[PDB]
């Protein structure tokens, strides 16, 4: 009994409109890192296995998504964060940060005062800090009504860029930005697929190819952190079903991976361009609906312009690259509590996936 | 604000969430009427357990019960993404194993081998848990011995559109009904790679079979259609006879060497002589993983028959086959449903792929 929970992972799964987030809460020794970003490199390259057993088959799926909790390493943060899926870690996640918001809050890892309606609880991510905030349901000790997060700074990185690619989509204009990851905007139209649960696979395909292209072609470099450099998502986009959206939206990434949710990281990228661009202004709010008709909300709160800080879109003519300040909000649900069991001789211990390549 | 318990155990890749506790009282006299009932009042709770976001397309298992009929230890209903099911070989398996492991069914002091008797809708499931040298109730792998099995109709013929033309075929059952047919004469290869193609081919050929004949189950009636299909060829591994990958409802392939497509393949070789009562038969799986086999003993039921039974043969020849693998517990998850929350029914985004 001991020897059966030897190697075992606690974990909190959770889902955001229907996207996982599995919570691991205890089962890792210490990873060796100064920051996030190194014990995410720590893991990727001498524990990447353990990804594989908690995310894929037969413990997880091809659409799983996760991540490892951590004590806080930077000033003011509560929760360390390092999120994983079944192709690799992203340096952010939206709807995982929203899910852990809640978690925290729900499950007693950060402290309501009393009276409180309202508590912040800020991640310290592999790209940067994220301040969230869990709104409380009115007259609950701790029961979670929903969860705002103010992402790591957003900005569009470089516009109109043409992108070749085999029939029969052919050349396709797209917007790259950062919302904590970096994404290629593309509206559905200009692939011939709109946007539906049908059309799926289209667009899984669609995205796959555009992503491989892009990352051929096109150099990125966030200016203010080294790690982060290649395109790792591609969000397509087109016009709303539900009234209340001003779009709708899928993001492929991964290993050909479709994001269940409107995607919060996704939803900065989107807002940062819309307000470069002047199609959004300060404070007005933004609201993105997913494949499966749920909702994000968003909206601009800060714009800064760094000087002496370019990217490919900031003009000769400027000195200094524009970011947004951008906040999201979405709804996330407890779905389980596991502590999920690797027996040394399970011949699928580390998971696998019969997905083709 | 529902809570159900499950041990999630895998039998070599293949996913078996048993719940047991939590579930509400569904009524029932016996367990066929108590999976009716599931399936015509309750599919919420399959749907919940089974689909995204708690599980996945390929999800699949079992609600526990007590027992009813005389015998039997457990009560058992078994289900998968697309419904609730009436055996499931690979689930039997890690039921049996689940039981013994977490102390559902009693240890006798000393013993090395322990009964589990499922009450499951197809009948009675005889399980043995065989425990590791020297332990309190550390399992091994576990036995079942299947409802009783038989070939059904022979070297159906199947002209299927191309590239697949002509292919033969033997239908059997092993708890549930199968089309039995080399990967050779679809012209494809098994392998992962391959998987995709090997659905597609499994649904043409099912469908056109569920055509051009139709099938009823002697003893049942219900029971009358082929929803599975079993493709077989060369082993990989130097152990096994033969390697196999089982497609069923909507384009699902099962990870596992199929118990209950174990049963059929034995009693389809065993009425060609091809296989003895006692030899061991050893049947792999598309991931590599293993379940042994072997043919306990024949049987014939007079008066009743199938488009095989020769005329003569007075009654069919039925079979009781033994399939042994193994299973491995993965999780003990506490399962929750807000009843605000709007996927506490779950979802799938899989579709029908059809033309017009
Ligand atoms: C969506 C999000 O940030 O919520 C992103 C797209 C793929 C996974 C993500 O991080
Ligand atoms: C395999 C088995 O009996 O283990 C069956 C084929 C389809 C689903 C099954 O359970």
């Amino acid at each position: 009994e001991i020897m059966r929970f030897k190697k075992s992972f606690t974990c909190i799964d959770m889902h955001t409109e229907g996207e996982a987030a599995r919570i691991v809460t205890s089962g890792l020794p210490h990873i060796p890192g100064s920051n996030m970003a190194e014990k995410k490199a720590y893991l990727q390259e001498n524990m990447d296995y353990l990804r594989r057993g908690i995310m894929l088959e037969p413990r997880g799926h091809d659409d799983m998504f996760g991540a490892f909790l951590f004590d806080p390493i930077e000033e003011g943060a509560d929760l360390g964060i390092v999120f994983m899926d079944t192709g690799g870690y992203l340096n952010m996640c939206g709807h995982n940060s929203i899910a852990a918001v809640t978690a925290a809050v729900e499950t007693g890892i950060v402290s309501v005062p009393a009276k409180a309606t309202n508590v912040p609880v800020v991640l310290d991510t592999p790209a940067g800090l994220v301040r969230g905030t869990a709104h409380l349901q009115s007259g609950t000790e701790s029961e979670v009504s929903n969860a705002s997060i103010i992402n790591v700074p957003s900005f569009l990185y470089q516009q109109d860029v043409v992108v070749v690619l085999p029939k029969p989509y052919g050349e396709v204009r797209v917007d790259i930005a950062f919302g904590g990851n970096f994404f290629a905007i593309v509206p559905a139209e200009q692939l011939g697929i709109d946007i539906s649960v049908q059309n799926l696979s289209r667009l899984q395909e669609a995205g796959e190819l555009l992503r491989t292209e892009i990352n051929r072609s096109v150099k990125v470099q966030h200016p203010q952190l080294p790690h982060i450099n290649t395109v790792d998502c591609v969000e397509i986009y087109g016009p709303p079903t539900n009234p209340e959206a001003n779009y709708k939206n899928v993001v492929i990434f991964g290993n050909r991976q479709a994001d269940r949710s409107p995607c919060g990281t996704g939803t900065s990228a989107k807002m940062a361009t819309l307000y470069a661009k002047g199609q959004l202004r300060i404070g007005e709010t933004f609201v993105y609906e997913s494949i499966l008709g749920s909702l994000f909300q968003g909206r601009v709160l800060g714009e800064e312009r760094i000087p002496g800080v370019k990217v490919p879109v900031t003009k000769d003519a400027e000195e200094g690259m524009l970011v947004v300040t951008a906040e999201i909000t979405g709804k996330a649900f407890i779905m389980g509590f596991n502590t999920m069991l690797f027996d040394p001789t399970d011949p699928f211990k580390n998971g696998f996936t019969l997905k083709q390549y």
